[PDB]
């Protein structure tokens, strides 16, 4: 049916193309998933948003670096939430956006939260926004009209629709940081290195943060632990979490003229004396140790967390992929051969962890790249 291009939109780890120096996220060690799908003849592009900051400041930013111009995040959330209005100045990737194009999006992990509200905000805009653009006399962002919908499939991978029990760890904060640490390791970057390129910037302008000449990661973190991005509710810290997640589901839903996909993935073997769940082997060693544990054995009767939410891929609960439902009405339907609009089509869930299914962490009987292709015949179909 369709030409539509797509565009890769990572987690809350994720970097653009020339961060890392080359390092891929999409594709990390096994190669370039972007390549590939030029090299196939999908025409692909790769979005680059602050790891950290929430889905609204990621979505602002998306769309600033589609069509181009300077990153507006609405007045009234910015006066809100105590940091700048305007961010970064972008060319735009897909000026053709302008008259009529469309696009698919492929998003990973917390990016699922972000294309599934940027498709939301494109639609409907923001009341609030409106409104507080008529009553102060200021100018407002066409990301806050409505009525754009250019979106036309939304595919999520191992998303938290629903939250992940990972920020209730204990030391969640020292542990997070711990996986940013991860990450940069695999790209063979240090932490305890103060770099003089940018390496990994996470675009934290709004909140002007940024790292300092003579800084390493390390030290970067400890300050970041420290300031509105980690502890404001303007963050991905907050949308990632149970409660976070379904106040999003509140307002986020599925757009009609949107079809949308889901993939699950889990790691995990179900132990049969505790009930609990445990890291298969080859799951990668980070999640193995700090993250997979705790995830699939903290219950929590007050958040309705039950036996269900235990299985896993090491940082995300499996039963929170599918698609949103806490908060939320949209419609789950699985995949029957067909791809139908205005619901999520429940792919199924496969047997990969968090950081292999992007290719982060190796794992040889993930066949990545025909996974890939797959996906982007599924979108052209
Ligand atoms: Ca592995
Ligand atoms: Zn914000």
């Amino acid at each position: 049916a369709n030409d539509a291009p797509i565009v890769l939109l990572h987690g809350f780890t994720g970097w653009g193309r020339e961060e890392m120096f080359g390092f891929k996220y999409w594709g990390g060690v096994r190669g370039d998933i972007e390549q590939w799908l030029n090299d196939n003849g999908y025409r692909t592009y790769t979005l680059a948003v602050g790891p950290l900051s929430s889905n609204w400041d990621r979505a602002c930013e998306a769309y600033a670096q589609l069509v181009g111009g300077t990153v507006d995040y609405g007045a009234a959330h910015a006066a809100k939430h105590g940091h700048a209005r305007f961010g970064r100045t972008y060319p735009g990737l897909l000026p053709e956006l302008k008259r009529g194009g469309r696009i698919h999006i492929i998003a990973h992990s917390q990016g699922g939260q972000t294309a599934r509200m940027l498709v939301s905000l494109l639609e409907n805009g923001s009341q609030e926004e409106r409104e507080y653009a008529k009553a102060h006399n200021v100018s407002l962002s066409p990301l806050f009209e409505g009525g754009h919908h250019f979106v036309l499939s939304v595919t999520t991978i191992a998303t938290p629709h629903d939250g992940t029990t990972l920020v209730n760890m204990v030391d969640f904060t020292d542990r997070f940081f711990d996986l940013q640490k991860a990450v940069l390791k695999a790209a063979a970057v240090a932490s305890n290195v103060p770099y003089t390129s940018q390496v990994y910037d996470f675009k934290l302008d709004q909140w002007g943060l940024r790292r300092q000449p003579g800084e390493s990661f390390d030290q970067y973190f400890e300050r970041l632990k420290r300031s509105p991005v980690w502890t404001s509710t303007d963050t991905a810290r907050y949308d990632l979490s149970v409660p976070g997640a379904e106040k999003l589901n509140q307002w986020v839903k599925a757009s009609p003229n949107t079809y949308y996909l889901s993939f699950a993935t889990e790691r995990t073997y179900r132990g049969a004396l505790t009930g609990n769940y445990y890291p298969e082997l080859g799951m990668n060693a980070f999640s193995a140790v700090v993250c997979a544990p705790f995830l699939g054995s903290y219950r929590n009767a007050t958040l309705g967390i039950d036996d269900r939410w235990l299985e896993n891929d090491g940082i995300v609960n499996t039963f929170s992929m599918n698609g949103p439902k806490r908060g939320s009405t949209d419609r789950i339907v699985p995949y029957d051969g067909t791809i139908k609009k205005g619901v999520w089509n429940d792919m199924g869930t496969y047997n990969v962890d968090h950081l292999e299914v992007i290719g982060v962490d190796p794992n040889p009987l993930f066949d990545i790249r025909a996974f890939y292709l797959r996906l982007a015949e599924q979108l052209a179909s």
